[PDB]
């Protein structure tokens, strides 16, 4: 209930997590009764002894897919695209017969038929990207199986913005970031903000890898703890969001498009019915399960966003580990940002422990 109790609950979980996982720096935001509480620990840059602050930028990895889903939802609300539209409507160059029957819905929800996890490192331009998709051989018919893939949701983001006439980063900045006042959220970090951009660590060493094709769409957002708290607030309850297409896009990203066991696939967001057993989300986050091709069950028509849900997303990069989770029915949420990638089951367990103790 009190700020001191919230602080005690958060510190009791995060301090031993950082010690056990050898995390150099972390920033956490808790949304409790719709209000944000911010916490920072450790170092953004070990060698220069820079501390984590409320302005520190962390790489979100796959949490970037939530921004992709919402921008896609906003495009639907504008009347620019429809999830039922064929992929070929936005990329007429994809003449391959295997692309007939594949819709934007399938790209957004990993159900196109076995698109690969990543874009190959040698595919470095649009013609090479076209050749890659043109020669891709599906494993299953569209809608049969869900197989998590950056080449799937990455292409959804790229195509969703085509009617806008803007690049993906520009459409994301104008349509999502600026209206929600996310002033410390970037895809390309400007030179003047490099001083706040944390270093990611792997095996005790600073790591940096240049971005590849579709990185912005699938995995390229960087954000601060304050903006991530604002992102969770807006996604939990968009009633204050003045821009209607964005309010509607947020709601569309939490619609239930497919059922995969106990999980429901949204646009970027993944949801489970609330209340639930902690083991479902913890075991569910293990990469062996998360990356598995599993039968997908279409929800006809998509079920509108359910308030009684555990809505979440994990994400990592070579040097970062992030996790966001929220329960709209309880006006309760958490953001966990770290400059070391650590096991997903460990993130989910720590988030569950904090949110269980707060409720």
């Amino acid at each position: 209930k009190t700020e001191q109790q919230i602080a005690d609950i958060v510190n009791r979980t995060i301090t031993p997590l950082m010690q056990e996982q050898a995390i150099p720096g972390m920033a956490v935001a808790v949304i409790y009764q719709g209000k944000p509480y911010y916490f920072t620990w450790g170092k953004a840059d070990i060698a220069n002894n820079h501390p984590v602050t409320q302005q520190t930028l962390f790489e979100l990895g796959s949490v970037s897919k939530t921004f992709n889903g919402v921008l896609g939802g906003d495009a639907i609300a504008r009347g620019e695209i429809k999830l039922s539209d064929p992929v070929t409507k936005y990329w007429p160059e994809l003449t391959g017969k295997q692309w007939q029957g594949i819709r934007l819905l399938h790209l957004a929800t990993y159900t196109a038929g076995g698109l690969p996890l990543q874009i190959p490192d040698d595919v470095r331009d649009k013609a090479a990207l076209l050749h890659f998709y043109q020669n891709w051989q599906p494993q299953w018919t569209p809608g049969a199986k869900r197989l998590y893939a950056n080449s799937s949701i990455g292409l959804f983001g790229a195509l969703a913005v085509k009617p806008s006439g803007m690049s993906y980063e520009e459409a994301m900045t104008r349509r999502v970031l600026q209206p929600l006042k996310l002033a410390h959220t970037w895809i390309t970090v400007p030179q003047n903000e490099q001083k706040d951009y944390a270093w990611g660590y792997r095996e005790g060493k600073p790591v940096h890898v240049s971005p590849g094709q579709l990185d912005a769409e699938a995995h390229g957002v960087k954000s601060s703890v304050i903006d991530m708290a604002r992102w969770v607030q807006a996604n939990m309850d968009a009633s204050h969001v003045q821009e209607k297409t964005l309010q509607q896009g947020i709601a569309l990203a939490q619609s239930r498009y497919w059922r995969i066991g106990d999980m429901y696939q949204g646009l970027g967001w993944e949801m489970l019915n609330w209340p639930l057993k902690a083991d479902s989300i913890i075991n569910g986050s293990d990469s062996k399960v998360a990356l598995a091709a599993l039968p997908a069950v279409e929800v006809n028509p998509p079920a509108p966003a359910v308030k009684a849900s555990w809505v979440h997303k994990t994400g990592s990069t070579g040097g970062f580990g992030s996790y966001v989770a929220f329960v709209p029915e309880k006006n309760l949420g958490i953001v966990m940002l770290a400059n070391k990638s650590y096991p997903n089951p460990v993130r989910v367990e720590a988030a569950w422990r904090i949110l269980e103790k707060l409720q």
